[PDB]
């Protein structure tokens, strides 16, 4: 059956790779995307962000906003190959949107320099740079090869330069899942230039199970702080869902040893096993506490584990109480539960997997 | 009868032209357009925009009005003699307005450019050319000649240059309806001046059928994406209307091929066949979605292709609930139910063809 | 009788210079303008606006309000010689404030110059011109006579170099009712030097009834438009009232003959003959459309036409409910019933004749 | 007995000197005005309005707020030895603090200057003048000696100058309230330097007496304009009663001559005999117009002329309704009736009258 | 447990002993650290969301900091496994500190572009104890050069004073904010062999004559130099953080003043479970003026080892407060008055000033 307040079943979710068709829901997000002259956040290549400021979208997590839409435009290309080419044009959108200065300038309001590039801010060119790599792969266009190139060199120096395994944020601020990017961002690299910048993954899945992780628990701590060597003593769910699903991508090996352990630290499953909701730190029952994307990561991460039951449970959690609709055959929800909310809906709806994107086939 | 809340008979708006004289409604539009100082929209030449900053007009969509009055009042000079010196004047005020950096200034804020007529952005230099035309069949004055010369030479080479037929927007978005208004731009040069620019036509009617339009339904795709060759796989109510509209004035068969098409697709009669209203797309039943103009610029083409039945279903949709009262013998709406309401109402009550108006008679 | 919510008779007003002394409700509202420290209108010649701010008067309407109390302010002066150096210290006051940015400065906010006088904008320096001329036949001052000078002659020499005889506000926009205010400074200048400035009225007396007026209805239209000869096709009663009461001072025999079809054309007498409403334009029952000035401007006329009746009924129209109090000998309005009230019914109330103003006694 | 609302008795205010102390509520006002940091008045130096924000000041009126609460503490200083180390304290931040451009600045920002001092300005100069003299009297301090020496020079300079006996505030306008206590500053200045500056106020005297002064009512025109000659023909009691309280410590004979007819003039006792509220000015029934200030400045003149029942009276009048309360030993009040109340009210209460002040033991 | 408390004040003493902070700390420690772009101390950025979001006045931002920090400083004793994490927190706060956010109402007022240079204790004095407990804490020597500056700006201000220490605002003189300019030389002594303590004595002698009431063991409101006068009221603010912050480097004067400053300004009530604090003299209103009586006391009890005037104090502030704990984070629905989170935090885990200064290294 179809539980209530949900649009599509798991099993057409998962069938539409197959099927090559994405599920009409999917289409309906694909519309609120593309349609809408000016306010739809796929109309040009401008620094115009209409579509952010009406969903009030926090500034500092617009880049995060841009890179899920292009991770999910991704795999809409494989499913798909009637929607390829629109994908590789929103794919352009967002490459050229993510370089605006809306968009990186908090890092020069903070007082950490005048370029997001030359040093640091992984958090920002970490996914500027998947998204160079996932734009070549769909389109084969040269666009942006150069500063492709450029970015990717500066990542490789700066992990080869560093005394830890990876790249800080802010200075002195490492987190796992925003290196995840940046080194997954190298395996894409490689795939098109037959480079080897991918070596460098050992030593940093090597150096984050040192220090990094509880290994009995599966789960990252929440953050490391090089100059003090000081890991803040909390482990985060959304933090390890998110370094999980994309390590998955380049060493599946480890993924499926900490899964496990993951799910019974963090999943609470619920309602006689029909829904799941995810804590996001230890030493609490409550759901969905700090940023609130634990569920949501989680879902991703059900999805590129290929983990039907929890991806159901966790769907049946996050949709129904958004009140989505469909008007126009544009797809809206009335009461979106978290930050990133159609973003994330829409990444874990079509994820074909980190592995099958980097594998794409051309075109 | 006179159906509830509408000002004037559908008979009364198509006899206007043969009785050379607009209806006292129009008259009450005009004197809105023009009486208050200050607020009117046609006060003066000045880059002064509060009469759109109380009707709250987004920035993107100023030129749209602008562009849409001054279509009007062309027609305005060719039903009534006695109004064609007013019409003339709002045309000289319509044409400096639309330069003010207040209109076009969105193109250097999007970071396209500082120059909005140099290369691409035919969304606001076809309104702006066709504009420079129908001032001088008007008026007989040479005051924008020499800009008109320019701007037409711009557009005719563009067009030479793109390996499609047209010219993009904002870059890598082409649209149909805005290729329309510079197409027909170059039919006013060549009127005024005996060039042969408009030649370019043929082969513009030839590209639109290949690939932009589905001929069964009578209606034309969202967009086009010449970089990825991408066409958004939505086909566009508004889009179409507009389009249709204008070609009847160059190609009338091409117009009387698809129209009765696009009724079929987009048109839903409702109330026993006193009302209509405008599906956008197509899988819905929800009518005016996107940017909520189907309606109205249906209501344009149901004018320009003689449609008096549609015409008179669609204004008893659209102006009844708009609640419109003439006060000091000016004309005023309560709830406008959409952007560009007054200017596309006041456009379809008096719009004469777009053929008429190339073959408008001098002073 | 006194009519109810009225502060003085009809008869008092008119008798105010027979008998040199202004009425108390008069000396109420000279109170109003002259008592509080800082938020009075004519507390100091600073470039200080409290007075404004707190009656919410618009930027653009700053300069009318200033204009008028000066106008009426003269006639103060000419009604009760013990009042006559109070009147000239207010006039100093208005010619300092006149001369603030704060007055002049949409000028230059709408793009057409840095200085309000060189060139156009006779909607502005039309009234300053009457104000120095004013303030120096009440006080006998040279304080301003260099700056007078200036400005005559720049008006002058505008007038000799236009095609058309008069001087437009907005370039391209020409108001016969702010030129009637430029030509009658000329007059003012003249009675003060001795020189025939005023000899170019012939020319523009003649040049107003040709294309601006419509004799048999007593009215001017709207505007004139010189670079193309347009007439916006509408009369209006504000403009038609002022311009007949100013150009009485000049020509009593023009106004004389157009007064009593003004009446006939735009007057609403009602409530069995004691009270009147003016109808802003033709085609309409509704009084005070537009600027919402014509009652107002009308009472001004009235009065400059030595017509009690029409006088009675306005104010009977105008004064109750705007609810008049006095408070510590101070005049308020608890419900102004348009723009520029305290200033309108003030200078109506004193109004002795721009005649009269001109032939004033010296100090 | 002890009035309802009232928080000590007029017996107690005027035996404060002979008693050596302040009573309780008066050290509670001097808690509100130094105990709180940032927000209290006299917490630094600095810059720095917070407290005059809070109570809503406006910008024109802080010079005065900063003056009287001057003039009280230079009495406090007098009452009490040791609080007169504080007073002295307080009264070198009541310099710098008038000495910031937030309270002078309307003098720049209304185009009259520059510098405050150099010219005019005397309604903010004079205060300065006698705050220079009353820190110095009370802390026998010469931090601003030089300073004070230039404004007396400055003051002096401009009186000879005058042909009309003083000094304008803004260009052309002449308050005689404003003079006193430039008159009053040149005794000061001569007390502590055995100078001969107050020689000028003979002429003063004579001259306010003449044109300035309605003798039947005791009572000062409002203003005077010197280019016109102009008196505005209205009495004011808060001009009055601010002279009359300033003279007598320079001429009691003066004041003692006019006060009786004052009191006559626009006094009005009311509940049989236990309160007193003041009319502003003349044909009027309405206490307290205009400024608002009548009655508290004339608390301060009967607390200068030693009339025990009229300060009784008045003070029945203002603090009662003013809902005053001491919280953590610092005076509030709830619903203070005017600008400058709590200012006025600490001021009247410790007046221990200017002629005192001027005779002022040292430390 | 009363009603609205987390923990005992058994358990909150025992903390050091246990080498645990208790879980209601670990709350506060998560609430400051946890949550990305809002947390106080997310990054070193000149980002200040955190403070916006407790709508923190601007000139109290600079005493926001320095009370974390100094809870920081005791969280780093209490226990080992959390001193990196308190380390990292402390960097933050010196890093913050020194944005202009912070120090800017120094320029605003009109006294100077450098907050350093001359006066200005109030701001200078807790950078300089910070950069000292940073260093402790850490080993740290990233603001050596800084922290060497600003001791020798603040060792030759005092030299060149006719009274004993350094103004804020000038000829603006506090107790309370010069006690922590020497607490700081103190640090600095510890940290370097340094004699820059060897003032104190001075100081502690003029305090002691026009500054204090020795009868009622409270310091009056400030002192201005230029005139020599003394603001007639007594603080009870001022007095609790002063002797505070004084029993760290003289423990004699605290003690001698302690009992007869309770005298003077604390009412116990609700039959002994309760206390709150006067903040000045005649009158029965407790917390007036800045409103920060009762929690500068709370710090007090615990730096005098006051256990039952501890747990009185808490009682009033804490339960009013509505304190709850939502995804391991401490927040509370309505803080009683300004800097209540930050001062609940440093008296919960406060070690004493004197322990501060002995920290064994790293």
């Amino acid at each position: 059956e179809l539980p209530p307040g949900r649009l599509a079943t798991t099993e057409d979710y998962f069938a539409q790779q197959a099927k090559q068709a994405v599920t009409p829901d999917v289409m309906a997000q694909l519309a609120y995307m593309n349609y809408i002259d000016f306010i739809s956040p796929f109309y040009s290549r401008g620094c115009s962000f209409e579509a952010w400021e009406l969903k009030h979208t926090p500034q500092r997590v617009i880049k995060y906003s841009i890179a899920f839409y292009a991770y999910g435009l991704a795999s809409v290309a494989l499913i798909d190959p009637k929607l390829r080419a629109l994908a590789g044009h929103d794919l352009d959108i967002a490459v050229s949107k993510m370089k605006c200065k809306r968009v990186w300038g908090d890092w020069e309001e903070d007082g950490f320099g005048t370029d997001p590039i030359e040093k640091e801010n992984i958090m920002y060119k970490g996914h500027l740079n998947l998204m160079y790599g996932l734009y070549q792969l769909v389109t084969g266009s040269r666009r942006y090869e150069a500063e492709h190139a450029h970015l990717t060199r500066i990542i490789h120096d700066e992990i080869a330069a560093n005394p830890f395994a990876g790249i800080v944020s802010e200075p002195d601020n490492y987190f796992v899942q925003c290196n995840s990017v940046a080194y997954l961002s190298l395996w894409v690299y490689d795939r098109l230039h037959g480079t080897d910048y991918r070596a460098a993954t050992r030593a940093w899945l090597d150096f984050i199970q040192k220090d990094l992780i509880d290994p009995e628990r599966g789960a990252f701590y929440l953050s490391y702080h090089p100059e003090s060597g000081a890991v803040k003593p909390w482990i985060s769910a959304y933090t390890t869902a998110w370094t999980l699903a994309m390590v998955h991508g380049m060493d599946p090996a480890f993924s499926e040893r900490y899964y496990p352990r993951f799910k019974q630290t963090f999943v609470e499953v619920y309602d006689e096993g029909r829904k799941a909701r995810v804590r996001e730190t230890a030493g609490t029952d409550d759901a969905d506490g700090g940023v609130g994307l634990a569920s949501a990561f989680t879902l991703l991460l059900a999805r590129e584990m290929g983990d039907q039951q929890l991806f159901d449970q966790l769907l049946n959690h996050l949709e129904p109480p958004a009140k989505p609709s469909i008007v126009s055959a544009s797809l809206r929800y009335e009461h979106p539960g978290s930050l990133l909310f159609d973003e994330l809906l829409f990444l874990a709806k079509v994820h074909a997997g980190f592995g099958a994107l980097l594998r794409m086939p051309p075109p």
